[PDB]
């Protein structure tokens, strides 16, 4: 009688990009704790006992994570339920495509967190579905004074290792003062042939 329950990290009404293997949630009885980890797109998946939880948000999520704020869920056989989190930083409107020897990246990137201050925004190309700044083929490091609330574009170069491929997964990520993890946009295929 052991439940499932699913749901996404949001913010305006969109799952928040992550790197596979380094977002969680704690999952609490009132009456230990439960890891709830995250895969890169946002979404995750607990099989539970029945009963009610209170959900925090903490780790090294590239969100708020405050102690204080909890999430109660009420698990009462397979349950969805949606986490909203409050990036530093988002990346928005990620759109890539293929000119010549380069990938041309369009994205738009906002300031959610005031207090927050931007380190580096970077795209990555990888060769599987999980590309992020610690998994990747190639990268390409923008500073930190990217325009905010407006499309951008940039070109990176596809490295020698992926230029006879099919198809690559590329992929924007933008890194705050205020968590050691970067935020990212989705991960999307861009076809090479």
């Amino acid at each position: 009688p052991k439940a499932t329950l699913t749901g996404k990290a949001i913010y305006d009404g969109e799952a928040v990009g992550v790197r596979s293997g380094s977002s969680e949630f704690a999952l609490f009885q009132d009456g230990g704790s439960i890891p709830v980890y995250i895969a890169q797109d946002g979404s995750y998946s607990v099989s539970l006992f029945n009963g009610d939880y209170k959900l925090v948000r903490m780790g090294n999520a590239p969100w708020e994570r405050p102690s204080n704020d909890t999430i109660y869920i009420t698990v009462r056989g397979n349950t969805v339920q949606d986490i909203p989190v409050t990036p530093y930083f988002f990346v928005r409107n990620v759109s890539f495509a293929k000119n010549g020897n380069k990938i041309t990246a369009r994205f738009t990137i906002n300031k959610v967190v005031a207090n927050a201050n931007m380190e580096n925004v970077g795209i990555y190309l990888g060769t599987g579905i999980l590309t992020d700044e610690k998994q990747k083929e190639a990268e390409l490091k923008l500073g930190n004074t990217v325009s905010l609330d407006q499309e951008n574009t940039a070109e990176i170069e596809i490295p020698s290792g992926l230029v006879n491929e099919s198809y690559l997964y590329a992929r924007v990520g933008v890194k705050s003062d205020k968590s050691s993890e970067y935020c990212y946009s989705q991960s999307i295929k861009v076809a090479l042939k």
